[PDB]
């Protein structure tokens, strides 16, 4: 049947329930497919290093993604990224996963949304084999509103393309959207947040007002794509 | 400055993370204009004698609800409609609420998206003065991602435009659209609801198997409008 | 590796290049899916009894297919439900073709388009019982360029849902479109035709004027669905 | 009447029903203008020193094209500009195949498509002079799926409008797009292109292996348009 | 070069700006064909038996229609439909007129937008063969907006695409819109209409409050066309 | 009540139909909230100074406001910024506006359309402090087409949000958009302009050939935005 476990990579700013829901949609997929087993599913805030507008340190990411999952029997938070003192390529933190695992053999497999997938035409932000590794080793599941697109941009590729039975795209029927931005964007403004994230969540958040606009200043200047 | 109490009537078969966030929306909004401060937000489900398809009966939907709001300081339910034994034309629903309050005077005001609105053009849905007095004697606050729309209707009809100063529109930036139907048809599918709706009611959902298809075939025949 | 053979059922008026891709591509997904084996396909006009309106007598729909896949290796066209005296449910055309291959099982299953698919909302066109089997018993291929839509469409209803898994919408990059009403249009008003269809095709169209207007007047009274 | 000569120059890469289709809707509208009648149709591949990405060698080009041509009572092949050895400015062949019928002057005019069209605004692609005399002394014929844009187009630009009564933009009702791209995409993948192309392009393609992406490397340094 | 007058019927309850482009439009294309030269434009209010709703009385729209015009050396009102007792087909107008003309031989022309083209398709609304006639002998000009739509439309009709030759879609550039229904509405609201309708125009408007409601609540009860 | 001016500051190059509408528009909101009283409407033409694309001499901007509003009762034109040597600030003009006013206080308010609005983020367009301190001090009334848009804009900007109470946006029921661009090019191309303009724009206009091309050609070399 095969064993998967979901690696989801991702500046996690403020966590909330569109990416647990993702897990959410990923899972109920591959499950319902016959070919697979989701065993588990892996949150991976990224390091500090990853230098990112408005990226808040890490352990509050860590922190709240935590909080976020406690009460899920299946999705996990993973600390390894964040600490690391360079920031790190999505294919070693992939790697890095399985490795463990081979210490029965769970496929690790990226799970994402379409912003990354599309994100592979950035000039300079991925090491072309960096992108046939992960997709040739390692599967790729894209949950999206934006199914065609996605499947489009496959198609366009002959990269992913030629390896596209590893990739998944996911619809997801019930709009999402709460993105990170958004609520940033809100909090900033003394909106409400309320119901778009766990309320652990929304509280850590309003004891520590977390964002503020000093923070979306935070590194102005190149991320740590220019290799 | 006018408090106010904000009434949302609706079927709130499974009432979700969106119609809790309409509550949240309206408030924000409200108390944002300076001219108003909102007092209390109250649930009310509809009756069973609605007789809309796929509509389970009350008990399920209060509790719901309740179990919903649980953890709210503002939003209560309120079950006075779901016991009469006639179906009740949201106008009277207002008044009943108002007359309760003046028993220092908070205005009621209808809470509502869009398709309620635009469900005034329906034909033999609503007593074209029962809209009238609605709007003029009780604001009516409209939440929906289709402000537009929404505007464009009001444009589009004498009897609203005339009481515009009585109706807002707010802009819902970042994505709901959790529709009931969508949650049950998940419901049906065994997908999953998670983080769509608050837990408690996921909970009292799964168990319970609220919703079926042997369910969704409950009235078959005509709502109550046709008077 | 499960052989497969492709069951197109359709009026099949004027037969066109694209009712030829749809085969092409067809065949190059499920070949290219690695757990399929496409062995051959079959082209079944209407009878005339379905009496749809400007539907030109058999005879000539039969042939002009014929002409259009002499030259196919895999494509060949097949007159048994064309002779029928009744018109013919395409749960029954399926069931026979299997039930002759069983006379290494290849499984036929239904090569399909996206109004096809979408028909089976029509009220009354589909007994839904026979989508049920169709969709159980036999795959269904649906080719087009309305990829979403036909998700959705999916999406839409338990029963396909339900059977998901043998239902693969084959995403037609590159438009084809040539629709038999604009190509009966043309002719109608002395257009061309030319490289939309056959060249064998286009001569036996052009010696013998197929289409008149006339002849679109053909059946101007209910179809074959009413049961 | 004004006998006309409809000239298409371009890549002509993988020549496909849809090249062919052009000059089919070109001539019957401007025959059906009254105004008009279409003497012969001429396809010019361009010459190898344009240096356009992807560009195989002229001869494979001429040669397919006169293969796909061979049927055709009045669209014929032209090699002058194939076999020039520096690339040629679309005036200078206009100018060219004008003067050669000046050895009852049938006027010559600029068949093509919006892409052509539109890429009069691209910087230094076009001599503003040419431009004008191309519009000016020889007709523009653009046959489009985007009508409403090329008109758009025109009505956007001094020039183009000034003239506009020597440009026809003929609408294209039954989607063509059969890109040389696409095509050579599908080439380079195993698909099928059976059924966009004529058939022994086809096969004068499949025995050859044309298309490979080492192909696709051809000219990765900037096209001839540069002056 | 073939002289024309181009004629148009029309309730022109508030005649407005519009109206007026519309003929400023439609010489402008004409004359800059070359193959024509607008001699004249006319006017031609419906008469009250039309029973449209809200269809105030002919002679206000006759006046301001008058005024309208006043100053303008080319286009004059005309009477003659406004006083005939049995509402008058479209097709007796136009003849009517160029009967008139033959008493050097300008051509009567329609001039229209998309609206009334595109109700050649109501059921009922106009006599097929009338439909025939006018676009046979007499030549149909719509201005639009929606220009494609406009073309679409006449594709999609074996009866104008066979006389498309005497009908030309002009292409407004800059937005329009300023329909009577509009202008009313804002009227009934106390709102402006200045700027939208000639000075004289509004002036004899709001010196005789011509719409109310009261008067939009005319004719509720089937117009003429149901012969 | 609050009495109001409403200033609109803009090259006005060809003054039309338009600009005076949105006078018209926004006074009808503003009355029409009861909060308000609209007082009086200045225009106020750009400098030279400013140095844009093809900007005829304010002369001829200022002379032709003027007739255009030569015959209304509440809008003025005003020369102040005209005269000008240097090209100047917004936020000057409003403050030297209301100062004069200060010489009982009528608030002066900012007429625009959206355009202007959306140019806030244009780089270096405009002085971040000075947006707010017109948003913050002077209100910002906006008169649109795109409703949405502009609400979008608002909410995308901590800056305007924070101030949304003094931005209004009017939306435009029925379709303006004779942009001054739109008359430039048809003046060029002697097309026609009547009933876009006020009349005793058009006769100042067309005795003086005020727009050519080679006026067009005016100031191509950077705006005063830059500092
Ligand atoms: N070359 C690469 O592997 C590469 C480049 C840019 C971003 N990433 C990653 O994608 C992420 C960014 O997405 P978010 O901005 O939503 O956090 C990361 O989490 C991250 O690691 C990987
Ligand atoms: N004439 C009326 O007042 C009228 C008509 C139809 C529905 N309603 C109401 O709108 C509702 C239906 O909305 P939902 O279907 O989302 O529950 C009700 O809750 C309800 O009471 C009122
Ligand atoms: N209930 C059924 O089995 C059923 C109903 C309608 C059409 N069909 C068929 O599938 C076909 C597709 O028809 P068209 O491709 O001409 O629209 C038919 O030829 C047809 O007979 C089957
Ligand atoms: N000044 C000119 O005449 C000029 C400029 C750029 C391109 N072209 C041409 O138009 C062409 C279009 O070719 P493709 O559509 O295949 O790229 C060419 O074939 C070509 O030579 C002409
Ligand atoms: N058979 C006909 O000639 C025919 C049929 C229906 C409407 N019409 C007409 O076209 C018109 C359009 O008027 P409105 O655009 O203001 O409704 C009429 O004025 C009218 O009389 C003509
Ligand atoms: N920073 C500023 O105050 C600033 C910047 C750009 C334009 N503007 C102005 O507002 C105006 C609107 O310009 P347009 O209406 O011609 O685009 C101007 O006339 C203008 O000067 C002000």
């Amino acid at each position: 049947k095969t064993e998967v476990v979901l690696l989801a990579c991702g500046s996690f700013n403020p966590i909330t329930n569109m990416h647990l829901r993702l897990f959410e949609l990923a899972k109920d997929y591959m499950n319902g497919t016959g070919r697979y087993t989701v065993v588990k599913g892996i949150i991976s805030p990224v390091g500090d290093a990853y230098k990112k507008k408005g990226l808040i340190p890490a352990y509050h990411r860590v922190i709240m993604a935590e909080l976020a999952t406690k009460n899920s029997k299946w999705v996990e938070v993973d600390t390894w990224e964040s600490l690391q003192k360079e920031w790190k390529e999505t294919l070693k933190v992939l790697r890095h996963h399985q490795e463990k695992l081979e210490a029965a053999v769970p496929k690790v497999k990226l799970l994402c949304g379409a912003d990354l997938l599309e994100s592979f035409a950035v000039p300079n932000l991925w090491k072309s084999e960096d992108i046939t590794q992960i997709v040739a080793n390692y599967g790729l599941i894209c949950v999206t509103r934006a199914g065609n697109d996605a499947q489009k941009f496959i198609y366009e590729s002959d990269v992913l393309w030629k390896h596209r039975s590893n990739i998944h795209v996911v619809n997801e029927w019930i709009a999402n959207d709460i993105s990170s931005t958004k609520i940033r964007r809100a909090l900033r403004r003394g909106q409400s947040i309320r119901y778009l994230v766990p309320d652990l969540v929304q509280e850590y958040i309003e004891k520590h007002n977390l964002y503020s606009s000093e923070s979306e200043d935070r590194n102005a200047g190149v991320i740590l794509a220019p290799l």
